[PDB]
């Protein structure tokens, strides 16, 4: 997989996730069409492939979902749906920043969360 | 593929083929390295995939190689190496513009060419 995504396009992808946090389930976030919506948004892009953008998100950006400045309820619900584990460091980061105590399963999967 | 190549990038791909015609065999044109060399030339491209570019050239641009403003010898040598058949119309176009009479086999494959 020889794919090179620019940092500006990564930022655009994170903004595309954040603005649609209210309507993003886990399954929809991983569909090519959700990213094709981002590709359709900006013309003057020489190469547009929703398949490639989705692969880049799944391979290089999903791990960084916790650190993202978006709605914390939507973020954690996505982390639960896709079964993305939170480490101790990421869990305490979420507590100290998004002000949420996350109840995790044994494997580290997001099970629930409480406020402050 | 869900790939959308801008017309400017297609023109850039043809220019990349034409200006490298002196170093273009049949195999090298169909290598991901050649299109990766194209992609490395222009930064500020948000999405770079040599695999995607090679697929697009092979599926949407190799059919139109005959009419390209390109070195005639290298053009015909590529058409021969890749066993790309020439129709009668394209044959006469090559005759009338590149001034080359092309000897083709029964299947339409380029066998040789001579001056007019
Ligand atoms: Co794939
Ligand atoms: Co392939």
């Amino acid at each position: 997989s020889d794919v090179e995504i620019s940092d500006s396009f990564e930022k655009a992808m994170w903004n595309h996730v954040s603005q649609n946090a209210a309507r993003l389930t886990g399954k929809f976030l991983m569909t090519e069409q959700f990213w094709a919506e981002l590709l359709q948004s900006q013309p003057n892009i020489p190469i547009k492939s929703a398949h490639i953008v989705l692969h880049h998100f799944n391979e290089m950006m999903l791990e960084n979902l916790w650190k993202q400045a978006m709605d914390p309820d939507a973020k954690l619900q996505i982390l639960k749906d896709l079964s993305v584990p939170l480490s101790y460091h990421q869990r305490k980061w979420i507590l100290d920043n998004d002000r949420l105590d996350v109840a995790l399963s044994l494997d580290g999967y997001v099970v629930s969360w409480d406020i402050v």
